[PDB]
């Protein structure tokens, strides 16, 4: 069926994403131009996630100007009972996309990565930390990554694989938070596993991410810079973790 946002119709297509009381589709406008409209039900919603949203989505906005790998919202319509936000349509996420891959190219490996380090860069230079970075949160658009949200609306869902140790602890959050969970992606992205996919119950699987007496494994490589890196994110320590700005300038990136 179909679809006004704005006073502008758009043609369904499909559903290409799920959350709650939210859904994502891949659509046609007027002038058969593809996008994707994330529509959420606000009927359920208290006043908190109703600022929580309204947030996020203000901050989507800003940050328009500020990076092109940050997902492109070109317009949103909001009432009490939904919100129609219309984007980019992405070609799928790196989630999915890791999921059916066997191995990857270094060259495309190295060039996601940037794209994720410039995303997140440019949200904590507005004083945004995501806190819940995933595969899941980046979006291929065109053999580039887009960072699709900030981790501030309320709400692989709950996985804990991705999880700091400091966050774990809190029972503090800082933009060191995000480099571990970088880490982490890049992590799966080199070895084909998360460094802790191995321990199956969950409350070991925390104990580990915690313990330093738990020494996580870096295979050796062909990309000595690559296992670099790695080393330098996955410090439990957030001081001893290496910075988004160190990161930029590491030869990992840099060099050839
Ligand atoms: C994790 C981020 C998040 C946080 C909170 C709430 C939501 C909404 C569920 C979301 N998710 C989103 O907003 C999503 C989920 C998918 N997309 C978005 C934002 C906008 C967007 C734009 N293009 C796409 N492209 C796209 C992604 C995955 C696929 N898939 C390929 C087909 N396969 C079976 C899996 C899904 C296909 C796509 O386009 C054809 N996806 C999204
Ligand atoms: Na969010």
């Amino acid at each position: 069926q179909s679809m006004s946002v704005k006073g502008r119709i758009y043609s369904i297509l499909k559903q290409i994403g799920s959350g709650g009381s939210s859904k994502v589709f891949q659509v046609l406008n007027e002038k058969k131009q593809i996008y994707a409209i994330k529509y959420v039900n606000l009927e359920e919603a208290d006043n908190q996630t109703l600022d929580s949203y309204r947030n996020e989505i203000a901050y989507l906005n800003k940050l328009q100007q500020h990076s092109d790998k940050i997902i492109r919202l070109y317009d949103y319509e909001i009432t009490d009972q939904y919100i129609y936000m219309v984007m980019e349509c992405g070609n799928i996420d790196l989630n999915s996309w890791l999921k059916k891959k066997k191995s990857i190219d270094p060259w495309e490996r190295k060039s996601y990565w940037k794209n994720m380090l410039e995303a997140v860069h440019t949200i904590h230079q507005h004083g945004i930390v995501h806190s819940d970075l995933k595969p899941a949160n980046f979006l291929i658009v065109d053999g580039m990554l887009k960072l699709i949200d900030f981790g501030i609306a309320n709400q692989q869902v709950g996985t804990v694989n991705y999880m700091p140790p400091e966050a774990i602890k809190d029972m503090k959050i800082s933009p060191k938070s995000d480099v571990w969970s970088l880490g982490c992606i890049l992590y799966y992205m080199t070895y084909g596993k998360t460094p802790f996919q191995q321990i199956i119950n969950q409350i070991s699987k925390l104990h580990a991410i915690i313990d330093p007496n738990h020494e996580i494994e870096f295979p050796d490589i062909p990309e000595k810079d690559l296992q670099d890196v790695l080393k330098c994110c996955l410090k439990r320590d957030p001081k001893q973790r290496i910075s988004i700005p160190e990161l930029l300038a590491h030869p990992y990136v840099q060099i050839q």
